[PDB]
């Protein structure tokens, strides 16, 4: 439930942005956020879950899928962010 | 207009941040942010507004009158983020 | 506002420096502790409620020490869900 305990990157859910990232539909993180085996914190990835949710008219059928969970999984994140 | 959507390089904020973090006023951005013509989104945006009227002593009075021009474009994101 | 800025000279600064420096406090931007740079306070309390979020890692006085920053940044804390 805590918002800055963090996503570990052998988790779905880090993984999935990360591809998404690959992917350009998650752009405009911060330096470093992919960087070795570094965790991160879940109010970091619902930012750029949100914006992966802005951009997703240009993800393709499986992406889509990806964010519609991600968005479930920081559901209450994204709510602090007015998403 | 969603939290994580994007402002481009033509929208009035965004020349007036970017003229604002010339003058030294915004600071404290991410490095890429004004590098070339890539969208801002909305909260990063806000974020950079709010530090703005944290340094509007710093303003001539035409950088005051755009900060207040600001405060009031981004105001729901500022209302989410404490300001 | 929560974009207003803490110096170097603060004890809220200086202590998640000293947390950072124990391992309690990560995942900052890079150019956070240097070059005498202000901090904001909403960075300031993303970086505390990292330290919450790590607390069972602190000894004593480093408890104490995120009991205090959690108080000193109560409303920032608030507005980012912690």
């Amino acid at each position: 439930a805590n918002p800055f305990s963090d996503v570990t990157p052998d988790s779905w859910a880090y993984q999935a942005v990360s591809q998404l990232a690959q992917a350009g539909i998650v752009n405009g993180y911060p330096d470093g956020t992919f960087k070795g085996q570094n965790n991160i914190t879940r109010y970091e990835m619902a930012q750029m879950v949100a914006k992966a949710m802005a951009n997703q008219d240009r993800a393709n059928a499986e992406q889509q899928a990806m964010i519609n969970r991600l968005a479930d999984e920081f559901s209450n994140e994204l709510n602090n962010l007015g998403v």
